[PDB]
């Protein structure tokens, strides 16, 4: 009996991907595999459940799917708990992106471009919420404590943001068996494609923290391959153009960071630069090309609207499935319901490694434990690991990250994580103030007080306001 | 034979203090004690030598005093080398304070209040020079390398700023026997005086980095004494007034920092707060009282002019001594030439501990070596140590510094030291730029380039400009 529970199974960016992967993984697509779909949004949960059931049928998979509005029921005796939830106050909002949107506009009103949650080395939209990410950390810690009673052997597979802060806090404060998941390492394959390198011929490694990872080893035919990137920078960077707002891996910003740090930032790390690349939209367009990346006042609202429409369309699609049970989702919407191909995400490979000993190399957020020797043992890093039946085994990171990455990038970002955790556990508004006192956009202490006041006074922040009272 | 060499013996703030202390220390005031006074400024050196000789005579001390314009001669076979030098370009300036003054005004011209060298947790005027402190680190490293050849057993007693950065760099890059010296810990005695506590009855300890030290233990009659500070804050802080621009130990800023960190910052640490206390002069006056402290555009030029006049007066006084050899310096200028009382500084007690086994507790800048276990072994900290014939022995720091001091204060300041060292050893202007990219006062990258350009183009920065070319 194998219980895989998806907390936040109304999630538009994970739910069906996870079900499809499980149903197309030979060792997991069994009658003994029970997928629990749990969510607080009844319409989204019902929709996700209908689609998941129909989808699994078309894939001819025998997995059992259960829906529940009870967190306890989903956790009870689970083998794996995947946290993709994004809390929201249902009195005012329909999804969690709305609270970040609105607090961001309040931040900008008081002179914080892209909101107070956007900070140096932490520009990724929605990553933190009012610095300490109260609703998101609260939920993860609640899951962790229920787990230690009701599912001791379970892995908590943390996907909801902030992955770094939350994974650290749950590990440190509860010792629950939490592992943070993010696939930003996939950006390396674009580097290899742009440099005309067969990926199977590249000897590569990446290491760092979540959204702060670096191509520390990049070798080809028994030589350092970074000279090939130097040649690309000289000859092809002038003609580089982003295909869409998300396309930044080979951007001027990424290469400027590589020149300074000595290793290429990978994936969302490229979004998480210094303020040099982010002062305003015109600056973002210089360094990321025509869209200004995704983390700006034009493209991010556009993307969040796209997600809102997608949720709504999936609810209508589920109703169409109930009205037309003969329709084939895999035929009429192959983009949403792929068949044959796996998604490439790391969650189900991890489960199959633990449960079925299908050993695999993954990039996961786990305690350092000496892998990067200049950093504390207990600090959660995003590291190359091999996973199998019987443990998570860290690769030796070689070559080591450069001196400049350590002192100018990793340590400041790790300190920010500690600031954010202290802001949460202390319940002390003065810690939030201190974080903003280190913010380049702050002009005065009075400004800090006023922006936090207005954020805290938003109706949907009642619980947050009382937490810090 | 005991050779004590003062490098920068024209120093207005140390030279005569050191000579008077040596001449009034029984075990050192001997014919076998040779004090070498070395300086590049001929008139100041000649003046300091005349006054030192006359002074020692009036103290009836048999120490021999030698003057030399040769650094090599001063280092050769020295037992102790005290570095109080403050480099300057003699084509344009007469002393080292002038280059900092002028670069500060350039910084302010480009929108950096109190200059680019003033940073969060690093407001102390003149501490660094263009971030990496090129002339000051260059001299210290030169002394260190000459030492390892010409005076292997010597201690390099580093007093010139930046003490933290320089002591770290010399230790790490040369392994010379350097110890950093600063007496900011003396602020604790004001705390005890304001709280009506006999200092001999107080069980206290301080620890941190240079100008970043904290009253980690403060106990009285077998209880924590910090409640007595809480009572003073409630009852007497409203009436507190600074006696002069330097008086900050019991200021609103110091108490605001104590409330946040849980321990009282000591001495110049109180100057080295966040930008909360330093946005502008009006802000400084709110938090430090009527003068706005010493690190502002009114009081610092006043103080540097006072030092310039003092140097000039000592040169004239030496000429008066040559014209009137019967005058008694100890009678007509007891403030400059004290008799009987020692100065209370740590330099000569240290020498007497090493050379004569007069064991003493001092607060010195030495490698951490596990004393503060959450920090690297090799990072130079300002620590309570016992010094004797045969070593420097670190006290156990108990209680440990608070979590907030570690993550919000010590680690950021330690990272800044690493940034500044990297800026020096790399010879890479991009590192200086990155430091300013983390500066809250930066509005744009172009501003950074322009302010460094104008600083580098100052005539007296020719050597610095070529170093970074
Ligand atoms: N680690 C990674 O690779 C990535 C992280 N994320 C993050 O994953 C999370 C979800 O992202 P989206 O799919 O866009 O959000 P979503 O709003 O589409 O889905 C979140 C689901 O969680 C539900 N939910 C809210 N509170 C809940 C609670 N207490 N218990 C159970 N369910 C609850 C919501 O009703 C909703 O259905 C966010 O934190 C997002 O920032 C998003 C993309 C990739
Ligand atoms: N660690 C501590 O307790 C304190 C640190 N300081 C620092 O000590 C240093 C001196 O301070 P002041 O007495 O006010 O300066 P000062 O200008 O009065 O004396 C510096 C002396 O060093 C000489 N000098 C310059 N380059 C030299 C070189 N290559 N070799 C030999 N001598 C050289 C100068 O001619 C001058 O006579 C500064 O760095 C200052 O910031 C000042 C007060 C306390
Ligand atoms: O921008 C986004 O919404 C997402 O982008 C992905 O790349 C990040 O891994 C994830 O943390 C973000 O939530
Ligand atoms: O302000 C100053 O000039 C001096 O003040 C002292 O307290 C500091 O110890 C020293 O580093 C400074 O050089």
């Amino acid at each position: 009996h194998m219980k895989i529970s998806i907390i936040g199974a109304g999630s538009v960016r994970f739910a069906l991907q996870l079900v499809g992967d499980i149903a197309q993984t030979e060792e997991l697509s069994r009658e003994d595999t029970h997928i629990y779909m749990m969510d607080v949004h009844e319409r989204r949960l019902n929709a996700s459940y209908i689609l998941a059931r129909k989808y699994v049928e078309e894939l001819n998979s025998p997995v059992k799917i259960v829906k529940t509005s009870s967190l306890d029921e989903a956790i009870d005796g689970a083998d794996f708990i995947i946290n993709t939830a994004y809390p929201y106050d249902p009195r005012y909002h329909d999804s969690g992106s709305q609270r970040w949107d609105e607090v961001t506009k309040v931040g900008e009103k008081h002179g914080y471009y892209r909101g107070i949650d956007s900070q140096e080395l932490n520009m990724v939209s929605t990553y933190t919420y009012v610095l300490s990410s109260y609703p998101d950390m609260k939920l993860a810690l609640e899951i962790a404590e229920k787990m230690k009673k009701m599912a001791p052997k379970a892995y908590l597979m943390q996907t909801a943001n902030p992955v770094f802060e939350i994974t650290q806090a749950v590990r440190r404060w509860t010792g629950a068996n939490i592992v943070g998941f993010c696939h930003g390492v996939a950006g390396v394959y674009e580097v290899f494609e742009k440099l005309d390198l067969d990926p199977e011929e590249v000897d590569w490694q990446v290491a760092g923290v979540n959204h702060g990872i670096w191509l520390n080893r990049f070798r080809y035919r028994g030589e350092d391959a970074y000279p090939l990137l130097d040649e690309w920078i000289e000859k092809k960077l002038p003609e580089w153009e982003p295909k869409n707002p998300w396309d930044t891996q080979m951007s001027p910003a990424a290469m400027d960071m590589y020149k300074f740090y000595g290793m290429l930032p990978i994936g969302d790390t490229v979004r998480n630069g210094s303020w040099k690349y982010h002062y305003n939209l015109e600056t973002k367009k210089k360094w990321f090309g025509k869209f200004g990346g995704i983390d700006n006042e034009v493209e991010r609202p556009k993307f969040h609207e796209q997600l809102r429409r997608a949720r709504e369309r999936l609810i209508k699609l589920a109703e169409e499935v109930q009205q037309n049970p003969g329709m084939k989702l895999t035929e009429e919407h192959p983009e949403i319901f792929p068949k044959g191909k796996l998604s490439g995400e790391q969650h189900i490979p991890f489960i199959n490694a633990i449960a079925n000993n299908k050993r695999v190399r993954l990039f996961l957020n786990v305690e350092n434990q000496g892998t990067l020797k200049d950093f504390p043992d207990d600090v959660v890093m995003e590291l190359p690991v091999w996973v199998d039946c019987c443990g998570i085994h860290r690769e030796k990171v070689e070559p080591d990250l450069t001196h400049r990455i350590k002192i100018f990038y990793l340590w400041p970002r790790i300190l920010r994580m500690e600031w954010n955790l202290e802001a949460y556990i202390s319940r002390d508004r003065k810690v939030l103030e201190e974080i903003l006192i280190r913010d380049p956009r702050t002009k005065s202490y009075e400004q800090i007080v006023q922006v936090l006041d207005e954020i805290f006074n938003l109706p949907f922040n009642e619980e947050l306001r009382r937490y810090y009272k």
